[PDB]
């Protein structure tokens, strides 16, 4: 195994607790490595469990499947707390393995970043980022609170 | 789309309502219909977060990977309440395609049935159980309160 633990107990969103548990496990069961960061206390994401829960297991098995053909791979999760929103980070070594970054949205679009992009564009106060920086694949839903 | 929703609102663990929810909706967008049946009021499970999420995960997917090459699947979900117990139970139509099963088996012990029976040999409070009965292939758990 390998998960560093840094502020799960910051989440107190007590509904996509166990879906989370089950993605980091499954992530482990296939040997990469996770991080989880939660840097201030999380009681709750101005979005409705049904599109949070959906997101949050796409964006993780979109992690963990972009994360199987890669040499040294590791996943970071992030919840972070602004003043107006909440933001949901996974980031995965992809390395430069952009083709199968590319694969993930051959077959999105050619039911998970399709579905993502749905949920974002039907919520006014979701938006979805999906961005190649230094090696890593970030899928990125900022839920804004007002 | 087809689900039957019948006590959703029965289930009062919050922790795991996430994780269902996701189960359920890939198992629609694999066209699968899904019954869930709860019909008592389920507040408690003696199984802590970790190994309950664990095995609801493993459970789910099982049945919805078994009902893939079936021609007219369903899968349905049951949490039940008895005097000193909860029973998570589901079922899926396997027909005669009994090898599906057997290969689910094969890959499991050969990490989806074994880390299933490791979480039951290492809780004395945990039943599984495991029966192919007029069609279909039933897993079930239960969950002993003292």
């Amino acid at each position: 195994n390998a998960i560093k633990l840094n502020g799960i107990e910051n989440l107190k969103v007590r509904e996509i607790k166990g879906l989370i548990t089950a993605k980091i496990l499954r992530a482990q069961e296939m040997n990469i490595p996770i991080s989880i960061e939660i840097p201030d206390e999380v009681s709750s994401i101005n979005l409705n469990m049904i599109d949070l829960s959906r997101s949050i297991g796409i964006i993780l098995d979109n992690a963990i499947e972009a994360s199987t053909e890669i040499d040294d791979p590791i996943i970071r999760v992030a919840f972070i707390e602004s003043e107006n929103s909440v933001t949901f980070i996974v980031m995965n070594k992809c390395a430069d393995d952009i083709p199968r970054i590319h694969e993930l949205f051959q077959e999105s679009f050619s039911l998970g970043l399709s579905t993502l992009k749905e949920i974002a564009d039907n919520a006014d106060n979701v938006l979805l980022d999906t961005i190649i920086e230094n090696g890593f694949f970030i899928q990125k839903v900022e839920i804004i609170n007002n």
